[PDB]
C-alpha cells in the first residue's frame, strides 16, 4: 500500500531525469558509497551508466559488483540499478561516453569513465 | 585536492541538516539501498540516527551492519555513517525517539523506530 513498484521504463526515464546518482561499492563486508555525476546510455542491447572517475574512490579493487541509485523524497521515489562496474579501455567507447554530456571537469583532472552494465532495475514510489 | 574530507562535528552538523538519508543494507553480498526520513540523536554516548519503518525495507534477516548517507551535490557535500541498526523495544526509548520531529505518517499505519548506533563518521566535500 505505502509502496508501488514501478514499471521498468518508467524507472529509468525517472533515474535518467536526475544527473547526480550514488554508487554504492564493496570489498567484502566493507561498503562505501559516493555520489557521481552520471548519464543513462541506451545505445547496446541493455542499459548502461557511465561516470567519471578522478581520489581513489571507485578501485579495480573493489568488487566489479555496484549498485546505483537515484531517489527524490520528502512521499517521494528511488530507483537502484544492480550491475557491474569496469572502467572503460575501449578508445570507441570512451569517445563515445564523452558525447552523452556529463559535466565538463576542471581541463587539468585526469580521469576515466567507468561504465556500469545493468542487470536489474528496480523502482520505488513511497506514499 | 579534489576532495577535502571534513571534520566530524562538520560531517554531523550536516547531517543534521536535512530529513532524509539513505540506508544501505546487506544480506551477505546483496545489498539494498532506500530513503527514509531520519533524525539524528546526541543524547548518548555516541551520535545515535533514528527512522521508522512500516513493507519489509529493514528486516531482521538484514545484517545489522549499514550504512547511511546523506548528500548535496550539483561541487558537493556528502556524509557516509557506518553503524549498527536496531528495531528499538525499549518502551522509554521509542516514547524518546517519538518527541524527536520525524514527519508523522499516516495514523493507520503500524511502525517501529530503527535506531543505528554510529561506529564512524565520514563527511567529504567533492570540488
Amino acid at each position: 500500500d505505502p509502496i508501488t513498484i514501478l514499471d521498468s521504463s518508467d524507472s529509468l526515464s525517472r533515474l535518467s531525469s536526475e544527473s547526480v546518482g550514488r554508487l554504492v561499492v564493496h570489498r567484502k563486508d566493507d561498503l562505501d558509497i559516493f555520489p557521481v555525476n552520471f548519464v543513462l546510455d541506451y545505445s547496446a542491447e541493455q542499459p548502461r551508466v557511465y561516470f567519471r572517475t578522478a581520489t581513489k574512490l571507485f578501485s579495480v579493487n573493489l568488487n566489479s559488483d555496484v549498485l546505483f541509485e537515484v531517489d527524490r523524497f520528502d512521499e517521494g521515489w528511488s530507483v537502484v540499478l544492480k550491475g557491474n562496474a569496469y572502467v572503460v579501455r575501449d578508445t570507441e567507447e570512451a569517445r563515445h561516453a564523452d558525447t552523452l554530456g556529463l559535466k565538463p571537469w576542471l581541463p587539468t583532472l585526469k580521469y576515466n569513465f567507468v561504465r556500469i552494465d545493468v542487470r536489474e532495475v528496480s523502482g520505488r514510489a513511497f506514499v
